[PDB]
């Protein structure tokens, strides 16, 4: 199929599990954060915000209490999976990149949302950038005790929940990304 | 810094105004193909990529979404689209139609929208003028012939109107919107 190198970074983008500590520069993390207020969003109302977060701390905190939230549930079997599998919910990456949204805006302020996150992994990916989306960057907010404490450590607007999260950084270990499914695609002439 | 695809990111619009001639078969094969590269929750990919060249089909789901705003009693939006020239799909000969499964509906969303953006940069980045169209659920709004344009489109069974993405060359040009650096903040 044709090709350019927009289509090769779609093509190559793939989900990282295994960072490094490494932190990418600011210059790279800026240039990623203004790719994604260039998303597009219905009615243009971008009900949502791009928080670059670096401080490891906070970072860890989310991640504790994500998998805390996991491993209080009845049903284990998830918390197994990602004990199994190395214990991590953000992988080792040093910083990420939280997309909170508005949820009044309902079924549209995802989509835009999904736009946004898409936006920064392709921007990242362009960039050398490894990087994954993290719906479980969610769980630090489940129980809803310690939810309003990371809103405002984060900074998200008043009513604002989490919307997605994208990890970023540079690849300890690489994977291919998923086979594109070309029964998925069909024409109607 | 600067690269191809961020200046496709930067360069990207909504087109309101495309010609009516066809891209190729193999610019829309490369669109279709970038958009089943897009990532999905769980690698669930609860959609599907209908590329829409049927121009019967568009017509009269064009025709139905309109008739759907006419008849609100808020006659705002109607107007709007009357404002803008009262083309629905503002000419495009083709569009790619995402329906979703709903039972999944919060993340089936949110990858309707990594995917919709996959298709708009990909076809950004070939010279392929597009926009995001939701009014295309418009046709369906009423669900009295959900049913008929769900089978026309080929929808996989249960499944429902995500998003669509209009592609065509423009016959008009528009700046995007104006970048809001102020949506940005740091956590050092
Ligand atoms: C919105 C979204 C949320 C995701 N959440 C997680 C997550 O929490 N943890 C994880 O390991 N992968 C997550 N994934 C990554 C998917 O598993 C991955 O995109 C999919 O398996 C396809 O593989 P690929 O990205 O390498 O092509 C998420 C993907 C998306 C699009
Ligand atoms: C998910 C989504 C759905 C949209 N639906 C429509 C639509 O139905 N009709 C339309 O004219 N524009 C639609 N828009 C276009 C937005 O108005 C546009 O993205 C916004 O004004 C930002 O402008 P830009 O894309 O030119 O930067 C949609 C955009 C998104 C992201």
């Amino acid at each position: 199929g044709m090709m350019n190198e927009t289509l090769k970074v779609i093509a190559e983008r793939y989900s990282c599990r295994d960072f490094k500590n490494e932190m990418p520069s600011d210059e790279l993390l800026q240039a990623i954060a203004e790719a994604a207020i260039q998303a597009p969003s219905g009615m243009n109302r971008q009900a949502w915000r791009v928080i670059v977060v670096k401080n490891k701390e906070l970072m860890q905190e989310m991640e504790a209490e994500g998998l805390a939230y996991l491993a209080g549930m009845e049903d284990q079997s998830s918390y197994n999976r990602i004990m199994e599998r190395g214990g991590r919910l953000f992988y080792g990456a040093p910083c990420m990149i939280v997309v909170p949204i508005d949820p009044t805006q309902y079924g549209p302020a995802l989509v835009d949302c999904g736009i946004l996150c898409q936006t920064i992994a392709l921007a990242a990916t362009s960039l050398g950038i490894a990087n994954i989306m993290c719906g479980y960057t969610g769980l630090a907010f489940a129980s809803g005790l310690r939810a309003e404490e990371f809103s405002k450590r984060l900074g998200f607007p008043e009513g604002y929940a989490f919307g997605c999260s994208v990890l970023l950084g540079h690849a300890n270990t690489t994977k291919p990304p998923h086979v594109p499914d070309k029964d998925k695609i069909t024409y109607v002439e």
